[PDB]
């Protein structure tokens, strides 16, 4: 029950708990790897629960560096901001999410993902290419703590592309107390030709907890993530 049928369409796709599939194929400095993830999203609470498995053995980069790569349609948009929810409005046909992630004093990830429904399942299919990493650096050397700092991300409309853009900084904690900066540049465009909601500037607030499955012998990450939109006030 929103007065905007365009909003009603997206809210209906995401009521209740929605199953999620993630499939990633990566290549970082010639180390090829794959990751499969499964879980559930509950967009009413901006809540995601996912378990990822490296299906090619040991992950050649640290799990925290892949959190942002590995479904913003599950973000909680407050009622007064639902007319700005691009991610759900592009569903079910979906959207393309592209990033370049610059690791300060190290290499970069380039990622391309298609996020869309396959039946009732929300699917995130990703290709990742990483180049120019130091083989003894914080990434290829696995020197980052297994956690994730909370942060806020500014979202802007990209009118020319009928989508959105976002640039933001992730600070990964290094095992010695320092931080490893990951500068994200992001763009999202609809897969379909139909209309989407293009947003006013706002931000997404995110918190993530990383854990392990004590019964799991494959290299894996359990992820609990909350994402909530904010920065537009209800006067």
């Amino acid at each position: 029950h929103h007065t905007d049928p365009m909003v009603s369409k997206g809210e209906e796709l995401f009521t209740g708990v929605v199953p999620i599939l993630v499939e990633l194929d990566g290549d970082v400095n010639g180390h090829k790897f794959s990751v499969s993830g499964e879980g559930e999203g509950d967009a009413t609470y901006g809540k995601l629960t996912l378990k990822f498995i490296c299906t090619t053995g040991k992950l050649p980069v640290p799990w925290p560096t892949l959190v942002t790569t590995l479904v913003l349609c599950f973000s909680r948009y407050p009622d007064h901001m639902k007319q700005h929810d691009f991610f759900k409005s592009a569903m079910p046909e979906g959207y393309v999410q592209e990033r370049t992630i610059f690791f300060k004093d190290d290499g970069n990830y380039k990622t391309r993902a298609e996020v869309k429904f396959e039946g009732d399942t929300l699917v995130n299919r990703i290709e990742l290419k990483g180049i120019d990493f130091k083989e003894d650096g914080n990434i290829l050397g696995h020197k980052l703590e297994y956690n994730y700092n909370s942060h806020n991300v500014y979202i802007m409309a990209d009118k020319q592309k009928n989508g959105i853009k976002s640039n933001f900084k992730i600070r990964h904690n290094i095992e010695d107390g320092s931080v490893q900066l990951a500068d994200h540049y992001q763009q999202n465009t609809p897969i379909g030709d139909g209309p989407v909601l293009l947003p006013d500037n706002h931000y997404l607030s995110t918190q993530s907890k990383l854990s392990k499955d004590p019964n799991e012998k494959r290299d894996h990450m359990v992820l609990l993530e909350f994402v909530t939109a904010a920065g537009i006030t209800l006067g």
